[PDB]
């Protein structure tokens, strides 16, 4: 089963040519899971968005990333010392849009904590939609 929820945060509408930023997370954690790190994999429309830059939400993490196939990209982002907050934001993925859409989902098809166990555990998954609109 599962320790707690993967969020992800993206405004309902992008346009063409507009950078935005969807922000992925982690909420409800349960009280004894004691998180030190975090692995999504982030999927999303490579016909339809340009990934610009994968960062950390904060200076007490840091995120590494690869696109290992078009439009799927692993994603570690591991805490510098503290515990992570149980409700923390802890990756901004910055994308541009470069064809319209009615729909386009932005996934998290893998979601997993590091805790203080030393095991890994899962999250339950998450996406969000967007609209992309003509530039």
């Amino acid at each position: 089963t599962t320790v707690g929820n993967s969020t992800i945060k993206v405004n309902d509408e992008v346009q063409v040519g507009s950078a935005f930023e969807a922000i992925l997370g982690i909420e409800g954690l349960n009280g004894d899971t004691e998180v030190y790190s975090a692995e999504y994999l982030f999927e999303y429309n490579a016909e339809a968005f340009i990934l610009n830059e994968i960062t950390s939400f904060n200076d007490s993490l840091f995120v590494k990333s690869k696109e290992v196939e078009p439009g799927k990209v692993r994603i570690l982002v591991a805490s510098l010392g503290n515990e992570i907050e149980k409700d923390s934001d802890l990756v901004k993925v910055n994308l541009t849009p470069k064809i319209s859409s009615e729909l386009e989902v932005l996934g998290l098809t893998t979601a997993l904590v590091g805790a203080g166990d030393g095991n890994t555990h899962d999250l339950e998954l998450s996406s969000k939609e967007v609209k992309i609109n003509e530039e």
